[PDB]
């Protein structure tokens, strides 16, 4: 509906997974190698399950900034058995506002969904759920719960990951190149 949802598609088709913790399945980014991202409230532990499959996990770090204040990002190392087609280079260098993005989620319970959230706004700090959160975007779309981990893209860019809204507005962590350099 647009290169925007173009885009949005081939990421989906070949850069998600279905992730389930003990809090429930959550659209998982995979980034390159066996190096993916998910929403830090996802409690990631020792085994995961991706697309109903049990997965070690190799390693499971959650993003700080330098103030020591949460991003709200974990990035995991997959003990699978397939790498992810490598997308690094349509991750933002910088923090940025955005025209006409779409925000697109793959569950189990909500497959192939694609939503155009239209402008999205550098939002900065958020008392996000309690805890204060920084490099947040925001855009007015009242998201519900199903969409956590939903990706969300600009044509060419993967720029954040759902990770929470008040009804009215949708809010993602930021994704920087600088988060998967090896
Ligand atoms: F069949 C479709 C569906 C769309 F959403 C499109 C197009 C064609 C082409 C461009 C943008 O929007
Ligand atoms: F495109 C989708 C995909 C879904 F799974 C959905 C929706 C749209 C909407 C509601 C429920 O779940």
């Amino acid at each position: 509906m647009g290169p925007g949802f173009d885009f949005a598609q081939a990421i989906m088709k070949k850069n998600t997974v279905i992730a389930r913790t003990e809090k429930g399945e959550f659209t998982m980014l995979g980034v390159y190698d066996r190096v993916a991202v998910i929403p830090t409230h996802a409690s990631v532990g020792e085994i995961i399950y991706i697309n109903d499959v049990e997965t070690r996990v190799l390693d499971a770090c959650a993003l700080r900034d330098l103030t020591d204040t949460n991003l709200e990002i974990t990035i995991v190392k997959l003990d699978r058995n397939q790498k992810f087609r490598d997308i690094r280079h349509f991750l933002p260098r910088c923090e940025d506002d955005y025209n006409d993005a779409v925000l697109s989620v793959h569950t189990s319970k909500f497959p192939n969904m694609y939503i155009p959230v239209g402008q999205v706004t550098n939002y900065g700090f958020l008392n996000l759920g309690g805890t204060p959160t920084h490099r947040i975007l925001m855009y007015n779309f009242p998201t519900r719960a199903g969409q956590c981990g939903g990706v969300v893209t600009t044509t060419g860019k993967v720029i954040g990951i759902h990770v929470g809204g008040n009804g009215a507005q949708g809010f993602a962590a930021m994704l920087l190149h600088s988060y998967f350099t090896d």
